[PDB]
């Protein structure tokens, strides 16, 4: 399986799914600053699913890496707002995160071997 282009319909499908999950809700769209006015003096580079989605289907991502780097801020700058790691929301980026991670390895995995395939000679 050496599809080099095969990884942006499989991150396509992979976000739809992120969507379904109820868990993503507070993840999908970024930060509103109303609810949150402090946001930017705690977390330097705001991240969401829209915009990962949109980075995607504009042919500015190179690389199923580059998607997860923007996913895995998403969770971090969860992670790093959360006063309680008992918070509801931490809660949902955790189990998000879970989900996200066991679908995303095969992504990585058939990527890169699909490049060292395409350099074997
Ligand atoms: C994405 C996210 N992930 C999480 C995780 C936790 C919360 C959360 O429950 N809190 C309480 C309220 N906060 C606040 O800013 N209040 C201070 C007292 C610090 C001033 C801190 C975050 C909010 C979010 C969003 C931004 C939606």
């Amino acid at each position: 399986s050496y599809d080099i282009q095969a990884w942006k319909k499989q991150c396509e499908e992979l976000l739809n799914l992120i969507f379904q999950c109820e868990d993503s809700e507070p993840f999908r769209q970024p930060v509103d600053l109303l609810e949150y006015p402090d946001y930017r003096d705690i977390i330097d580079t705001p991240m969401d699913f829209a915009t990962v989605r949109e980075t995607l289907e504009a042919g500015n991502y190179e690389s199923p890496m580059e998607l997860c780097k923007d996913v895995r801020l998403i969770f971090s700058n969860s992670k790093a707002y959360t006063p309680s790691k008992r918070s509801r929301i931490y809660s949902m980026s955790l189990r998000l995160s879970a989900f996200f991670e066991e679908h995303i390895s095969s992504v990585l995995s058939d990527y890169k071997s699909a490049l060292r395939f395409h350099k074997r000679n």
